[PDB]
DNA sequence: ATTATGACGCT
DNA sequence: AGCGTCATA
């Protein structure tokens, strides 16, 4: 009844670019702009891995993960940008560094949370009320939101794309009460009002588009956001949650894509989100455990409470390489010429690092897997990280994992080595 | 032989 | 601490 929370209380978006590696490389190359087109890395193999695929080349059937070679074979005319290497290794930092300007930009209008490369959560909360303040009771225009869609409208009682959305946003806009400024249904439509303005900032200032969502936690602003891609932002509001969970595969939701998500499908033997409100916060938790239990009885209502953490940096910095196959590492001066490498990678990101931000990374952790485990890590160790200086981290990392040598030999490692990683992590101002 | 990342939970 | 899960380009 009145007591009975609803998970309204905050206006929560997540912005996520379309295809963003693939921007970045059609920003830099024009004539990669409009094309059916894939960033790829490395390229002997197979013609390279596939890491991000422009919507034009998706038509086609190209997606992550396929090697070049075979999405030649779904669409000959696709357009490859390869990402960089130094040091013998695919080196991320023009993506990095286009992710910062957005990130920048972002940060102008709310309070971000970074949740990867490409995407952050804002809490609108404050700006909305603000932005209330200025509307002065002033109803909101369909000519605010040029690329919003309302999940679950047009309903009740035109066969195109654009009219749709505009038929659904104005059966929303007609049953607004924009008298109540504390009307949760209003305050996500100013949300979503700043986020078209937060959206064409970007745009105009780095040449990327994305998309977005717009509901009352970060678990439906992420759901939402995936709903009208590309370049379209999309508002989940509260009431909107029964009918779209009704139907929604439980995978599709945030923390439930993995295993947990197939657990709560095989012991509760349902399919959708929707199907959760039947059983009692203590069934849940006798399943899944006292935290994911309270969790799911809540979020399969539309109510989840994690806030927007105030975190625009990464919290650690980290270099990796597989080396798969034949390539394994089986002698040490191959290991060692190779934790070198990433070394000097990770110095030269840690002390851009220690620059722009003011602080510096105090522990080391190594990482290693072996030829044959199964799992993607086998064994991580930590040291400390005294000084930024790669001879010595890749010095102190092989005296980390020296001993997991199992070769009688000095010279001879095995089992081979098939993947490493160094990881600055434990940061303090400086 | 997707790879290169990055955050958070458990014990 | 070291391991596991889940996620994104
Ligand atoms: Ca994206
Ligand atoms: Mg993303
Ligand atoms: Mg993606």
């Amino acid at each position: 009844g009145p007591h009975m929370a609803t998970g309204q209380d905050r206006v929560v978006a997540l912005v996520d670019m379309d295809c963003f590696f693939v921007q970045v490389e059609q920003r830099q190359n024009p004539h990669l702009r409009n094309k059916p087109c894939a960033v790829v890395q490395y390229k002997s193999w197979k013609g390279g891995g596939i890491i991000a695929v422009s919507y034009e080349a998706r038509a086609f059937g190209v997606t992550r993960s396929m090697w070049a070679d075979d999405a030649k074979k779904l669409c000959p005319d696709l357009l490859l940008a390869q990402v960089r290497e130094s040091r013998g290794k695919a080196n991320l930092t023009k993506y990095r560094e286009a992710s910062v300007e957005v990130m920048e930009i972002m940060s102008r209008f709310a309070v971000i949370e970074r949740a990867s490369i490409d995407e952050a959560y804002v809490d609108l909360t404050s700006a909305v009320q603000e932005r209330l303040q200025k509307l002065q009771g002033q109803p909101i225009s369909a000519d605010l939101l040029p690329s919003t869609y309302i999940e679950g409208l047009p309903q009740g009682p035109t066969v195109q794309k654009e009219g749709m959305r505009k038929q659904g946003l104005f059966q929303w806009l007609d049953s607004l009460q924009i008298d109540n400024l504390t009307s949760p249904d209003l305050q996500l439509t100013v949300g979503a009002v700043i986020v078209e303005e937060m959206r064409a900032a970007i745009e105009r200032e780095t040449g990327f588009q994305c998309s977005a969502g717009i509901s009352h936690n970060k678990v439906l602003a992420k759901l939402a956001c995936g709903l009208n891609k590309p370049n379209r932002q999309t508002l989940v509001s509260h009431g909107s949650v029964p009918q779209l969970f009704s139907q929604m595969p439980i995978r599709k939701i945030r923390s439930l894509g993995g295993k947990l998500g197939a657990s709560v499908i095989e012991i509760l033997g349902i399919e959708y989100m929707g199907e959760l409100t039947q059983f009692t916060e203590s069934q849940l938790q006798s399943h899944f455990g006292e935290k994911n239990g309270s969790w799911l009885y809540a979020m399969c209502r539309g109510i989840e409470h994690d806030p927007v953490k105030p975190r625009q940096l990464p919290k650690t910095i980290g270099c990796s390489k597989n080396f798969p196959g034949k390539t394994a590492l089986a002698t040490r001066e191959q290991v060692q010429w190779w934790l070198l490498q990433l070394a000097q990678e990770l110095e030269e990101r840690l002390t851009k690092d220690r620059n722009d931000n003011d602080r510096v990374a105090t522990q080391l952790v190594v990482s290693i897997r072996v030829q044959g485990d199964k799992r993607l890590s086998s064994l991580r160790r930590c040291c400390a990280l005294t000084r930024y200086d790669a001879h010595k981290m890749s010095h102190d990392a092989f005296t980390v994992i020296k001993n997991c040598n199992t070769s009688g030999i000095q010279t001879e490692w095995s089992p081979p080595l098939t993947m490493l990683f160094l990881c600055a992590t434990k940061f303090s101002a400086s």
